[PDB]
């Protein structure tokens, strides 16, 4: 149930996401390209402050979790938990965001 | 609150574990070193299932979870969810397992 997915800090384009993402959220699993995708498929008042908490975050190094409402591409809403983890280079500087999101529709009932 | 992980495929010894580790389970956080010390620090009706379902599907390259009772290091018990993520090699091979520890106390009450 638990969805992969991992993201280029430099390009900030998602290197792969599972392919449950597509049963839980609708959207072509192929049309996950981006965090501006992942920013744009989730509820206004969500957007509102997770992308600047993820974004602080991650330039921080320290890994986060985010609960919100994502966006399904029929146009309802479904409570998903982003959990991030923070990979650095052998510089330290970091290069890469891995994680998992989960379905907490459960939480939310 | 989650706890992140990684496990070397070929010497099955963790690279790295949140410190987070050793608030919820007591152990030092250094004591994590391989595969051998999570499989010892569970329930033991858990051990009888998780260590051969964790292997075949990790074999198998299929990304997994299993919800299982893990030993604080005062002996008692706490109700976590490994989630993981197996990682293969430019030759297609497995070479890591990446993924969370999650406390899940909440849902056993």
């Amino acid at each position: 149930k638990a969805i992969p997915w991992k993201i280029n800090w430099q390009t900030m384009a998602f290197e792969y996401i599972g392919p449950q993402i597509e049963a839980l959220l609708g959207w072509p699993q192929g049309s996950w390209k981006s965090v501006e995708d992942w920013a744009t498929r989730m509820h206004p008042e969500d957007q509102e402050w997770v992308v600047n908490f993820c974004v602080k975050q991650s330039e921080c190094g320290v890994d986060h979790e985010a609960d919100y409402r994502a966006l399904h591409r029929d146009g309802h809403y479904v409570w998903i938990r982003d959990v991030v983890h923070v990979v650095r280079d052998d510089s330290g500087e970091v290069e890469a965001l891995i994680g998992f999101m989960f379905d907490i529709s459960l939480e939310h009932h």
